[PDB]
């Protein structure tokens, strides 16, 4: 029983590489998270910022989520991104992904106690 924040490092959290490696990051990022496992996710952000910095993103500027809730919080900053869309010549269970790099404003959706980053919304 996976929590939502531990699925949100698993799905989201890339510290390791601070910027979008090799043109395969995404084929690779998104199998080995188990992203593709009963169904290529169509998109997915990776964030190369410490832990901290993402769960700070909780107490910063609060705006209203995509879809209607308001527990959603944008960086004051620019952090750096990795976005992973699915390509048209891809096809469970070969799924591929062009990678895309990028430093945009998060926004996360957070929840519990603590108070941590459980969904991501959006960048821009
Ligand atoms: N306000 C809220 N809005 C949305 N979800 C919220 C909210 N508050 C709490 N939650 C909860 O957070 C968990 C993870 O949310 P989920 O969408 O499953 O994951 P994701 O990694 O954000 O996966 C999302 C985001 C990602 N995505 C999307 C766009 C993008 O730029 N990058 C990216 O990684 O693609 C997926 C689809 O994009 P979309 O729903 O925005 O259309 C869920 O709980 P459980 O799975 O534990 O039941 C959910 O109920």
């Amino acid at each position: 029983k996976e929590t939502a924040a531990a699925k949100f490092e698993r799905q989201h959290m890339d510290s390791s590489t601070s910027a979008a490696s090799s043109s395969n990051y995404c084929n690779q990022m998104m199998k080995s998270r188990n992203l593709t496992k009963d169904r290529c996710k169509p998109v997915n952000t990776f964030v190369h910022e410490s832990l901290a910095d993402v769960q700070a993103v909780c107490s910063q500027k609060n705006v209203a989520c995509k879809n209607g809730q308001t527990n959603c919080y944008q960086s004051y900053s620019t952090m750096s991104i990795t976005d992973c869309r699915e390509t048209g010549s891809s096809k469970y269970p070969n799924c591929a992904y062009k990678t895309t790099q990028a430093n945009k404003h998060i926004i996360v959706a957070c929840e519990g106690n603590p108070y941590v980053p459980v969904h991501f919304d959006a960048s821009v």
